[PDB]
Formats: C-alpha cells, structure tokens, sequence
C-alpha cells in the first residue's frame, strides 16, 4: 500500500463522491477529518460508512477496531485479516489520489529554483514547480553534473505530459515513470534521483523557518508522513502466539530486525535506536513483563531509564509499578532491584536504584531512572523549557558514566512521547557538539527513526513541538 489511498485536502462530501463516482464496492480511502482525527471512508452495497480513528498522541485508535502504529499498518492488517472490521466491512481497493502537496518533489508556486537547485543541490536534484509562463502547466528542473535543465509539463484534459509519449492522471505517475525511464536529451539523461533538499537548514536560520512555517507544518508534517508505506518491515516475533500477552497492544509490534533479543524465552517489545548515544524505545511494563523488561536493562548495560508517562492516566493504566518504593527491596525474576534515594524536582522524580543478579554479586550497578510527570494528557507541553532541561540533565547523567549502555526510553505504547524525546535529544547532540555552524534536518531524521521503530512521533502537535524544543535551545545558548 503505497499511501496513495490518503487523500491530504479532501472533505468528507467530496470523499462520498469519490467512492460513489469512481469506485465500487470494497473501495476505501483514508483522509484527516477535530484537528488530530482522521476518517476511515469505505464503500459497500453502494452506501459510504465513515469510520472514525483517533489519535491523541500515543496510536491511531480506529473506532470498534484495534489499535495501530501507523495509518499504513492499519490498511496492511484489514487488507489481510478479512472478518475484523465490523455487519463485515472489507477493504478491497484503494482509491487513489492525484493530490501532488504532500510529494516531496513538488514545490507549487517558486520562481524560476535555480538558485535553490545550484546552493543546495546535487546531480540527479529535482523538483516540480507550476508554470510561470503559461498558468495550470508545471514545470520539472533537474540538476545534473553542472547545469539545471528544464522540462516542461503540459496540462491538457485533466492529463499530463512532457511533449509526446504517454498522458498521466497524476504528476506523481508522471514523476514516478520517468524516474525509473528517464528522459535522454537529444545529445544527456535527466536522472531523477532524489527530490531537492529544501528542509536541511542551518541551525543559526531555524527561527527564521519557523516563522515561515508558522504562517506550513501540516504541510510538511503530511510530506513525511506518505513516505511511511517504505517502513513496512516485518513484526513476525511479535505476531508469534508464546509472545501474544507480552505485548501492551497486540497489533503495535516491534521490527524484527531492530528488536531486543534477551539471552537468559527471547522477546520483548523493544528496539534499538542507533542515530556516540544509542537509545532502546520500548513500551510500559506489563505485570507479567516486568521480570523481562529487567532482564533487557542489565544485558544491555543500561544505567538510564527515561519514563514520560504517569502509572495511571485519564483512569487508563500506562505503566505497572517495575521499581520498588523508597528504600524497599524487590526480586523481579533473577534479578535483584533496590530503591536507594528519590530526589523529586517539579516535571520529574529521579529515582536511583541499583540493579543487580540474583547469587551474583559484583553484577551491581546503578541504574538512574528519570520519570517526567508533568505532561499533559492531551497534546503535548506550550513551553519546551521543561523538557529541554529534563533531558539536559539526562545528558549529563549519561556522560558520567563509562561504558554505559544504551538509554531507555518508554512510555504507554513507545513509539508517540518515546518519538519525540529521542529525537528531540538526537537533534540537540548535534547542537551541543557541533556549535551553531551544523546542519539540522528535522524530517530526516524522523524518518530515520521510524525505520527502526514502528510510529515514532505521532502527532503533528508532537512534530511542531520538536521544531519549537531546537528553536528554544537554540535561543538560550
Ligand atoms: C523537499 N521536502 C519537502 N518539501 C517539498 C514539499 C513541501 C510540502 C512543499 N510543498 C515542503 C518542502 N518536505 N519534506 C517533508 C519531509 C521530507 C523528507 C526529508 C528527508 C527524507 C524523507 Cl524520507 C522525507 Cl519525507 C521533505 C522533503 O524532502
């Protein structure tokens, strides 16, 4: 599924109409409804049933489904599992659309991108802009070296083409089939390789694109996010049935090839985060994982845990008790955990314990577990100072500490708050090192970290507020 069944600017009238015009039974498509909604459009015996999904921050809730990490995995799980989407409503055939917006190749109104393509641009950049010259065409600039050659793109009928061969419905099935038979000019080959990179910035200038966002990040939020169906990688360990209860959300499930592997049965809902700071995203402990969520922090020789979610919050459970109250002694299994000292500050608790195997005893060591309490159940913080200095001192904590393992991260389901602060934290590395004077790319690197965990950063709200976190740090230096 290849994301072409959202549809980004579509209203759910024109969503009626599309299904009842141009589609058949079992046809769906997907599209954004309540700013953080998105709506489930399905057409069957000629009637349209608009299912609800919701999405606070922490999974896409489908309404009388399951829950999902990704608006991809969701269509991928009913496309195969016929019989669960309930009266049965089967996805057969996904409406596609011609939306160009949300392509990353497509920059609408620009000038005659000449100097974008020549500061910032590389052999096989390219872009598609409309048409100065004559209005309702388009325009497709590719640099190749040396030189930016331009081809124009006729619009005629409601089709596209560049001067002869075949007519497109779409911009993009244009862009798509020249990319794979480029062009070969009359004495040349226009390569579309990578779209020009129009979002790595420098870290002086990110207040400067903020304000231009701010009047702009849906619109690059919707960018990144059709690019997720390329991060459909296999959960097969997850989906096995001796690993079915161990798993908070039986159809959020980690990468295979990303997963923690215990060596002491080997599964937990857990990743490995590799951007010299590694990190482990995983999800609130189960009462009957918890003994296994121990096993994973002493293999790994971790000593930093980074918990951002209440016990209980709105009534829900997010997490069972895994550390013992002050000053108490618990065995979880093999291993052995004691509560030294909880220093309290107003958004965290620090919380040292000291972990160790059972019968063994130079195994001991301190594991510091930092538990931000103070954020909101809907949306996420207005000010990013708190967290900026939560995980300025988690920093710092970790960089004491020789041969430390990787960082845990978790929170209910591990992929929504546990997105944001792992590469909020990413971000800033690069800033503390590397002055003022590097290069930050926002979306590049969400998408490398959803590579490696299924869903990481949920929301747009969670996406601005990571661009609001590196202006702050910025600001303050
Ligand atoms: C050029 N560009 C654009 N713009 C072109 C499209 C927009 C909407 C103008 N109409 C904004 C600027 N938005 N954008 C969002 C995410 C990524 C991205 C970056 C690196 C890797 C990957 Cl996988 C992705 Cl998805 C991009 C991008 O590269």
């Amino acid at each position: 599924t290849s994301r072409r069944w959202f549809h980004p600017n579509i209203t759910g009238v024109e969503a009626e109409n599309l299904l009842l015009t141009r589609g058949v039974d079992g046809s769906f498509l997907a599209r954004p409804s309540n700013p953080g909604d998105f709506t489930l459009s399905v057409r069957r015996n000629g009637a349209v049933t608009h299912i609800k999904i919701q999405n606070t921050g922490d999974y896409y809730d489908l309404y009388g489904g399951e829950k999902f990490a990704t608006l991809a995995e969701l269509v991928q799980y009913y496309m195969e599992h016929h019989g669960q989407l309930k009266d049965v409503i089967e996805l057969k055939y996904p409406l596609n659309c011609a939306d160009p917006t949300s392509e990353r190749w497509f920059h609408g109104h620009l000038s005659g991108a000449e100097k974008l393509l020549t500061e910032k641009g590389k052999h096989g950049s390219f872009l598609v802009r409309e048409s100065q010259s004559h209005p309702g065409d388009f325009v497709l600039s590719v640099r190749t070296g040396s030189k930016v050659t331009h081809v124009m793109i006729r619009c005629q009928e409601l089709k596209y083409d560049v001067g002869g061969g075949e007519r497109f419905d779409s911009l993009t099935d244009l862009v798509e089939h020249y990319k794979k038979n480029p062009m070969v000019e009359t004495l040349t080959v226009l390569q579309l390789k990578q779209p020009l990179n129009t979002t790595r910035i420098n870290a002086a200038e990110i207040e400067s694109r903020v304000r231009e966002l701010s009047k702009g990040f849906w619109e690059e939020f919707e960018t990144l996010q059709q690019q997720e169906c390329k991060l459909l990688y296999s959960r097969k360990e997850g989906q096995r049935q001796e690993n079915k209860n161990k798993n908070r959300y039986k159809n959020i499930l980690p990468f295979d090839h990303t997963r923690v592997v215990l060596h002491d049965s080997d599964y937990i809902n857990a990743n490995i985060i590799m951007p010299k700071k590694s990190y482990i995203a995983t999800q609130g402990c189960l009462q009957n994982t918890v003994n296994d969520f121990w096993r994973m922090v002493f293999q790994e020789n971790s000593r930093v845990i980074v918990m951002t979610t209440k016990e209980v919050e709105r009534g829900k459970s997010k997490c069972v008790k895994y550390w013992p109250d002050e000053y108490a002694l618990k065995e979880y299994g093999v291993m052995r955990v004691r509560n030294v000292k909880e220093s309290a500050a107003h958004d965290y608790t620090l919380r040292e314990l000291k972990l160790s195997k059972v019968g063994q005893g130079n195994t001991e060591r301190t594991v510091w577990q930092y538990h931000f309490r103070t954020w909101p159940d809907h949306g996420v913080p207005s000010d990013p100072g708190g967290v900026l200095d939560f995980l300025e001192e988690v920093h710092h904590k970790q960089e004491s500490i020789m041969d430390a393992g990787p960082v845990v991260v978790h929170c209910s389901a591990g992929i929504g708050r546990t997105g944001t602060f792992i590469v909020i934290d990413i971000l800033i590395d690069i800033i503390r090192e590397k002055g003022v004077d590097c290069d930050i790319d926002v979306p590049k690197t969400i998408q490398m970290v959803r590579s490696q965990r299924s869903g990481m950063v949920q929301t747009e709200a969670q996406y601005r507020f990571i661009y609001m976190a590196v202006q702050h740090y910025i600001e303050t230096l």
